[PDB]
């Protein structure tokens, strides 16, 4: 009935190395369970985009989820969600354990990218993406804009997948196969 309680939108140098994620717990109402949820995203030279959740929550399991949207190389989608039924379980520090050439526009921000600039896209990449990421629910509503040489085929850098934790994701592109 204690959960770690904390929502973050960061740009992030070295997310993996840097990133504190011990929280301020908070009192939960009876038969809620705690859940600890983060998002990476990350275009090809780029910083990534950080949504890390920490709440008491009513729905879900105790299940551990750890998902790769979209593999590299060019952008990079990547959570883990931890759901957990005992007083401050939520209670993860750190993301170590968790994270005829074509050009493309690449960037990724909160919000809407300030530039972007072209880069080459390295062999195996299928397209250039330009898209729109809504995220709503949990105290995490915010949007992420990601340009890159991508693997992933059409809008699918969220692979179809509609929420992340207590997140719902809805995801628009643009892109330009190969
Ligand atoms: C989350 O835990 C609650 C609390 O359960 C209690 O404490 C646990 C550590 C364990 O010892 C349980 O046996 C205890 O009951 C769960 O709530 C209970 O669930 C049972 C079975 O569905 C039900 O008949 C009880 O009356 C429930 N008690 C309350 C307070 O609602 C809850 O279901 C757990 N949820 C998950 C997803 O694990
Ligand atoms: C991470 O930070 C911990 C203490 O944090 C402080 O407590 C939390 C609840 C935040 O609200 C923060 O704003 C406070 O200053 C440290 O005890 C812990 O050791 C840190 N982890 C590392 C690896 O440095």
């Amino acid at each position: 009935t204690y959960c770690q309680v904390s929502q973050t939108l960061s740009l992030e140098d070295d997310p993996g190395r840097t990133f504190n994620w011990t929280s301020k717990a908070e009192q939960c109402n009876p038969g809620e369970l705690c859940q600890e949820t983060v998002l990476l995203i990350k275009a090809d030279g780029t910083r990534t985009v950080v949504l890390a959740s920490k709440s008491c929550v009513s729905q879900g399991g105790e299940a551990v989820t750890f998902i790769q949207y979209t593999a590299p190389p060019g952008l990079v989608a990547i959570s883990y969600s931890n759901y957990c039924n005992d007083s401050l379980c939520n209670n993860k520090d750190s993301l170590a354990s968790v994270w005829g050439t074509r050009h493309c526009p690449t960037c990724v921000a909160l919000g809407s990218c300030s530039s972007a600039p072209s880069m080459p896209c390295a062999n195996g990449t299928t397209q250039c993406y330009q898209g729109r990421l809504e995220f709503s629910g949990g105290g995490m509503d915010a949007t992420v804009q990601v340009k890159g040489c991508t693997t992933t085929i059409g809008c699918r850098l969220m692979a179809m997948i509609d929420s992340v934790g207590p997140m719902t994701v809805k995801e628009t592109c643009s892109y330009q196969s190969f």
